[PDB]
Formats: structure tokens, C-alpha cells, sequence
């Protein structure tokens, strides 16, 4: 079929350090894809990790091409945009939506962790929604292998985004990958339920973080959150990463299993 490899770029979807992401539409089929365009003047690793990924809650990778100094990643277009834009400032979103989004997020992270990949920068700006509002984990530019040949490697690079990063990343030279991703998922949950982030960063020098360690949940954001999801947050946002709830145990949590939401 003539012309089937032609794509028109129609709209910018995001424009950061890497470069930009465009919406592309096929000339013949009108299929939509996102094209991540990165000027090489690291992404090799992003591409490599993207090649390993196949899951309903992870943004699908279709292929890549390099023309001179530009690398072009061809990726799943998520027409719902970012989770970020479903969070009303100071309010959040209805608890049943947040629970469904949280379930999907967990399914995506379980998958990643199971293939030995940590994302390292989970946040609402990176969590995309498809036309059916299914959540998809995007942007593996900071991601890395933490398990290979069934052997764990400890991380040491500080990366991520400060309000979402776990406290051990600021305190310890080395740390386990999985608890850091669990922590960031807890901050995402807080944001969905309160429409605000609890602190600038999880440091002993940050007053809001201290108030949380002192269990002052009569303060915001925590007073906005129902006791059931709040009990889960108490198990996720635990300073000692060895004492922090694991994902198999999040799946046993009372709120995680509470019926809330009707089908579409
Ligand atoms: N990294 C990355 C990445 C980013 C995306 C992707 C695959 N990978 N697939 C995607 N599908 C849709 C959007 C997206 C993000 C935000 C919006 C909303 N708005 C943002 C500002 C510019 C206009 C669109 C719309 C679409 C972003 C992506």
C-alpha cells in the first residue's frame, strides 16, 4: 500500500529537556502515535528499556529511527492526556476515580518491577490516560535496571523530582529501587485525594515532613483524606524503606479492596 509509512505531525504534546513529543497521524490510516523527538547534540538506554516493555498500563513502544542528530521514538498516543490535569487544585478528584487510577498504577509498577525495571520518576505529569481513561506509565528517560540474572543491584544516583522522592534517596548513599517507586505512588495518591503535595521534600529540615512524622493528620493535606485511604498512606509514607509496605501488601489493604466505583 503506497503512502502507509507517511505521518503528519499535527500538534505538540510536551516540550522539555529531551526536546519534544508530537502527535503524529498516519496519512492513510489516520492512526495516531506520539513521537518523541530528541536532539542528540542515555536515550539509547530509554530506547533499550522501552523495547523490553509490554503491558496494558505501560505506554507501548512501536519503534525508533535516527536521522542525523535527531532520535525519533514512536510511542502510544494517549488521548486522555496527563493525570496531572485530572487533579483539581486543593480538591483532588472523587475517591473512586483515584482508587481505580491507583489500581492501574500498581498493576503497571508490579509489571515493571517484575522485569527488573525501576521508573524512578513517577508523578502525575508522567501518568497518561487513554481514550477510556486507562492509566499508562510513560517516560522511561530516568528508568534503570535494578535486577538482572535474578540479582538485585542497589541504586546510588539521586534522580526523580523532589516532592515525589523517597527520604532514603536524600539520606543514604545506596538504597533499594522498589521502595522508592512505592513512595512516589503514595505521593501520587495523596495528590489525587487532596489536590496538593504534602511537602517540598522529605527531609528533617522540612517542617511539613516533620508534622507528618509526628502524625499531625489534623493538618492539610491529611485532613482532606478519608481515614481508610489515610491508613494506607500511613503504611506507604514510612521513612524506613525496609519497614515500608510492599506492593503485595498494598494489594491486601482494606481501602485498596473497598468497593467504591461503578463500571463505565
Ligand atoms: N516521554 C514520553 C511520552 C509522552 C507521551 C507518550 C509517550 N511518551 N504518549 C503521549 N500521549 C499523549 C501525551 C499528551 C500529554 C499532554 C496533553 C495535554 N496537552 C499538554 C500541553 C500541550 C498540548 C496537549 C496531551 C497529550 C503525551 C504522551
Amino acid at each position: 500500500v503506497p503512502f502507509v509509512e507517511d505521518w503528519d505531525l499535527v500538534q505538540t504534546l510536551g516540550e522539555g529537556a529531551y526536546g519534544e513529543v508530537q502527535l503524529a497521524v498516519n496519512r492513510v490510516t489516520e492512526e495516531a502515535v506520539a513521537v518523541k523527538i530528541v536532539d542528540m547534540k542515555n536515550i539509547k538506554k530509554e530506547i533499550c528499556i522501552n523495547k523490553m516493555l509490554n503491558h496494558e498500563n505501560v505506554v507501548k513502544f512501536y519503534g525508533h529511527r535516527r536521522e542525523g542528530n535527531i532520535q525519533y521514538l514512536f510511542l502510544e498516543y494517549c488521548s486522555g492526556g496527563e493525570l496531572f490535569d485530572r487533579i483539581e487544585p486543593d480538591i483532588g478528584m472523587p475517591e473512586p476515580d483515584a482508587q481505580r487510577f491507583f489500581h492501574q498504577l500498581m498493576a503497571g509498577v508490579v509489571y515493571l518491577h517484575g522485569i527488573g525495571i525501576t521508573h524512578r520518576d513517577i508523578k502525575p505529569e508522567n501518568l497518561l490516560l487513554d481514550e477510556r481513561d486507562n492509566l499508562k506509565i510513560s517516560d522511561f528517560g530516568l528508568a534503570t535496571v535494578f535486577r538482572y540474572n535474578n540479582r538485585e543491584r542497589l541504586l546510588n544516583k539521586m534522580c526523580g523530582t523532589l516532592p515525589y522522592v523517597a527520604p532514603e534517596l536524600l539520606k543514604r548513599r545506596e538504597f533499594h529501587a522498589e521502595p522508592v517507586d512505592v513512595w512516589s505512588c503514595g505521593i501520587v495518591l495523596t495528590a489525587m485525594l487532596a489536590g496538593e503535595l504534602p511537602w517540598d521534600q522529605p527531609s528533617d529540615s522540612c517542617q511539613e515532613y516533620s508534622d507528618w512524622k509526628e502524625k499531625k493528620t489534623y493538618l492539610n493535606p491529611w485532613k482532606k483524606i478519608d481515614s481508610a485511604p489515610l491508613a494506607l498512606l500511613h503504611k506507604i509514607l514510612v521513612e524506613n524503606p525496609s519497614a515500608r509496605i510492599t506492593i503485595p501488601d498494598i494489594k491486601k489493604d482494606r481501602w485498596y479492596n473497598k468497593p467504591l466505583k461503578k463500571g463505565a
